[PDB]
DNA sequence: TTTTTT
């Protein structure tokens, strides 16, 4: 199925050697998320795939970086203490794993980066940096940034001069080769790579826009033969499509429990769980047992009182419980800090996939999508969206495409120019 | 106003 370009040798024989850190790029559907499937195959016995977020990892094969590694949500600083302590199982996992993979870079906060740093470094008990484990990054700088919300950036920017994965500190200790994949796979239609390629550049013109003007069409809601997706900017988007497609004239709803304080804003899960058989969800935890990972999709074949069965698109049915999540706080015991559980949720972990959003939706290959994007926007989102699907007829808009949907940043221009510079390197070497 | 733990 797959094809080796010559860039891909070229990239897999400079991981040969163990010393080297790689960041591989490439633009949308070059074939780079696909490509580090084909390399976990050969090296040793050893590899570890995770990403930002729960779909680009089941994309990937992976986990998320936070399950993985054990990190809260929220920035940690040098001078931030490190809450959470590993298990020896995951201990083990660590300590065997001699390759560290991270899918989609471009969404990874530096500070994740350090975190991962400090924890290998203990865990390894090695003041080398990530233990000494190589890493290989995959991930389009063009895509879309991470979040970065206000109240995180003026923390971070203390310690940190740029809000970007290459900007951790741990880069100051070493560094990594960037190789970039010139040839695009998801799309075979030249006129819609150009188009595309061009709204990835920030450099593109109104006469090459008018090419996106047939996706206003309205043609085909039919049919669930093959269906269709709706990938939008905002989650409230993403809650009343997904409403919208259920019209409730049929069956349940599942409401959550609150045991003592769990703050609204806080709460993971859905708080009332609204599901018809046939409806698209996605599994919002990981559980091994059971064998669902976070972000997986799958479809409501049963509801029963206690029990959904769903039907995975992986082909295996899973039959889901309700999920408890733990909220925990520092409070005062004794007289002393303590972690103690302040109050619990349970809810079933599944939610209604008909809709999503943008940067869910990084990393997935679509025939057929249908893009709302408004004018609301967050930087290089409209170039995700786009680039989603295989062909440009099956691209569906809820507004015409306009310049005004493009949002440059310029510190993904200087840091081309820098690595390229040097050896097509960043970093310490 | 977008994601993400043991
Ligand atoms: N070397 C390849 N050979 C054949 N098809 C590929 C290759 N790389 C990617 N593809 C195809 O491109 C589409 C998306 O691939 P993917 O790697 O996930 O995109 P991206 O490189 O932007 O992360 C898939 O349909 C895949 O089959
Ligand atoms: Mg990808």
């Amino acid at each position: 199925d797959m094809i080796l370009t010559e860039e891909m040798q070229k990239i897999m024989n400079l991981i040969q050697d163990d010393e080297n850190n790689v960041f591989v790029t490439g633009k949308a559907g070059s074939g780079k998320t696909t490509f580090l499937k084909y390399l976990i195959e050969k090296s040793g016995k050893n590899c570890i795939v995770a990403a930002p977020t729960g779909i680009a990892a089941i994309n990937a094969g992976g986990v998320t970086l936070h399950s993985l590694f054990g990190i809260p949500f929220g920035p940690i600083t040098p001078y931030d203490r490190l809450e959470n302590k590993f298990s020896e199982y995951k201990v083990e996992l660590l300590l065997k794993m001699e390759l560290l993979i991270i899918d989609e870079i471009s969404m990874v906060r530096p500070d994740i980066l350090d975190t991962i740093d400090r924890k290998l470094r203990w865990v390894y008990e090695s003041d080398e940096p990530f233990g000494g484990v190589q890493v290989i990054m995959f991930g389009d700088l063009f895509q879309l940034p991470p979040v970065t919300k206000k109240q995180e950036r003026e923390i971070l920017s203390d310690f940190y001069d740029g809000f970007f994965f290459f900007n951790a500190l741990v880069f100051k200790r070493t560094g990594f080769h960037i190789v970039e994949l010139t040839k695009i796979f998801r799309q075979t239609e030249p006129e819609f790579i150009n188009v595309l390629n061009n709204i990835r550049n920030y450099q593109v013109t109104s006469d090459e826009l008018d090419l996106l003007s047939e996706l206003k069409d309205r043609k085909i809601s039919s049919s669930y033969d093959n269906e269709y997706i709706h990938i939008c900017t905002h989650k409230a988007d993403v809650e009343k499509i997904n409403a919208d497609k259920l019209g409730e004239q049929e069956i349940r709803n599942y409401d959550i429990v609150i045991k003592d304080k769990f703050p609204e804003s806080s709460i993971p899960c859905d708080l009332h769980l609204k599901l018809r058989v046939g409806a698209r969800v996605m599994s919002l935890v990981n559980d091994s047992l059971k064998g669902y990972y976070n972000g997986m999709l799958g479809i409501v074949t049963a509801l029963e009182d206690n029990v959904i069965t769903v039907r995975m698109d992986n082909g295996r049915t899973i039959k889901f419980e309700r999920y408890t999540w733990s909220n925990t706080q520092y409070t005062l015991k004794d007289n002393e800090i303590v972690k103690e559980e302040i109050g619990s949720c349970t809810q079933f972990p599944l939610t209604l996939a008909w809709a999503i959003t943008i940067h869910k939706s990084q990393g997935l290959t679509f025939d057929k999508i249908i893009i709302h994007v408004s004018h609301t926007f967050c930087p290089g989102q409209l170039y995700v969206a786009l680039s989603r699907c295989r062909t440009l007829e099956g691209i569906v808009s809820d507004a015409f495409i306009t310049k005004q949907m493009i949002i440059p940043e310029y510190a993904l221009i200087d840091f081309e120019r820098a690595y390229k510079s040097e050896g097509n390197y960043y970093g310490k070497r």
